[PDB]
């Protein structure tokens, strides 16, 4: 049900995402979230709907449904923030369209740092991405004073490949380890090696687009669908569960932490009754199989990026 981050804090394996949830839907979807058992929401700055999630956190507390020690509140760095002075106000702005006084857990978005600016994405004269001259070391730095503070109970990484992380974790007087990992992960991108080397190090991975993230908005008519792969449908069929209760299950079990996204009030129910079965070791080793290295996050407007984290094998 939970899993021991190496600050001593329980996290809900089961959690719920919000990129992609309309302002004027997440809030209901968040409510239900936490009337059906959900304890863990998956926020960011640039999801642009962190105030209206706050609203839903909000009356639950209000309403004494949870009480705020229950919760696991997660959110994101974003690119434009990764400069000494400015991590602090990028957390305080979140924490108050949150409406909290603490995160659970703050991780830096992605290891790329851009040129900071109302612009989530800066561009030049040329169109491409501007990056910051800040490296990943100096923005953990800031990340950790964060919890010196009392902003944030742990801190964490976004799409950092193994290499990136050895650097945080062979860094001069590293003060705090990161707690999370979060990355793409599913049937078409395994990713056993990065997985295998975080838990190696005592680092917990979240798996965010589980069920293959149909939604993004650079969706192609031509590009694989998990939920509608015939091969995962008869897994599940042969357990009497749905596809994406097959896909949520499939990361719990490699001891993953799992984020799916739905503003679904019936999804988001259905969602859940993921603890009452198991795959067996069969059925897992075949999900492992259907591995394509897909990437449905690739920052592809990066590449050229100083620190981008996707050249390197895993
Ligand atoms: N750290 C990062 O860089 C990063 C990147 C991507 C995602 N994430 C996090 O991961 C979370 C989940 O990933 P994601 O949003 O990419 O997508 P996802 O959870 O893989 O898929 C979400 C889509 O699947 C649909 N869905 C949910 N439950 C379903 C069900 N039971 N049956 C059929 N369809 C279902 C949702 O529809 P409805 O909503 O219409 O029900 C939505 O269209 C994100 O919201 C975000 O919090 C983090
Ligand atoms: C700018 C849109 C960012 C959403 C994808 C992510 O979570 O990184």
């Amino acid at each position: 049900s939970r899993l021991l981050l190496n600050n001593g804090a329980k996290m809900p394996i089961l959690g719920l995402g919000t990129w992609k949830s309309p302002p004027g839907q997440v809030t209901e979807a968040v409510k239900v979230a936490i009337d059906v058992g959900y304890r863990h929401i998956d926020c960011a700055h640039v999801y642009q709907n962190e105030n209206e999630v706050g609203v839903a956190i909000q009356e639950k507390l209000r309403e004494q449904v949870v009480k705020r020690e229950e919760l696991f509140i997660v959110s994101k760095l974003w690119c434009t923030y990764h400069e000494k002075g400015l991590v602090k106000g990028a957390c305080q702005k979140t924490l108050s369209d949150l409406k909290l006084d603490y995160l659970d857990l703050y991780l830096i978005h992605w290891p790329t740092g851009f040129k900071p600016g109302k612009e989530f994405f800066p561009l030049d004269e040329s169109g491409n991405v501007v990056p910051s001259d800040t490296n990943i070391l100096d923005t953990w730095a800031a990340m950790e004073e964060l919890v010196d503070e009392g902003l944030v109970k742990a801190i964490g990484i976004s799409n950092f490949n193994h290499l990136q992380v050895e650097m945080i974790l062979n860094k001069p007087g590293l003060k705090y380890k990161p707690a999370v990992n979060q990355i793409e992960c599913h049937p078409y991108l395994t990713q056993e090696k990065l997985i295998q080397y975080c838990q190696s190090k005592g680092i917990v991975v979240t798996a965010y687009s589980p069920l293959g993230s149909p939604d993004r908005p650079w969706a192609k008519p031509e590009d694989p669908s998990l939920l509608e792969d015939p091969r995962i449908k008869a897994i599940a069929a042969k357990h009497n569960k749905t596809t994406a209760q097959v896909l949520i299950r499939f990361p719990m079990q490699r001891n993953l932490v799992v984020i799916p996204k739905s503003v679904t009030p019936e999804r988001i129910a259905e969602n859940f009754k993921v603890f009452d079965f198991e795959l067996s070791s069969q059925d897992m080793t075949t999900l492992l199989s259907y591995n394509r290295n897909w990437r449905v996050c690739a920052l592809l407007s990066c590449t050229s990026h100083k620190d981008y984290p996707f050249h390197e094998e895993f």
